[PDB]
């Protein structure tokens, strides 16, 4: 669930839809 934590651990494909993960 937590993906746009500094520095973002969107690693999972489930955190793209975030536009944290740009």
């Amino acid at each position: 669930r937590d993906c746009c934590t500094p520095p973002k651990k969107c690693k999972d494909r489930r955190c793209k839809p975030l536009k944290c993960c740009a």
